DNA sequence: CGATATTAAGAGCC
DNA sequence: GGCTCAATATCG
């Protein structure tokens, strides 16, 4: 199929599993209180290779994707 | 189905 | 070359 959800960072990719790791300390977040204690711990975050290698399979199947755009449009 | 709220790195739309 | 992308939780 066409038209796909777009790419995400190796950013996205750690924030997902980190958000579950701050809601264990902080009960009263959901996401946005994530997104900003996720800029100071990314920040200090060094060798992040699974989170480069997850957002980079997922940028293959966007190419994929996009492929069957320019088929159907 | 589309709009609200916070933060980042990559290659696309036309 | 200005605009595009989630992830999670809720209402028009």
């Amino acid at each position: 199929s066409d038209k796909p959800k777009r790419p995400l960072s190796a950013f996205m990719l750690w924030l997902n599993s980190a958000r579950e790791s701050i809601k264990r300390e902080n009960p009263g977040i959901k996401v946005t209180e994530v997104a900003k204690r996720g800029g100071e711990l990314w920040r200090a975050m060094k060798d992040k290779s699974e989170w480069e290698a997850k957002a980079a399979k997922a940028k293959d199947d966007y190419d994929r994707a996009v492929k069957e755009f320019e088929a159907n449009g």
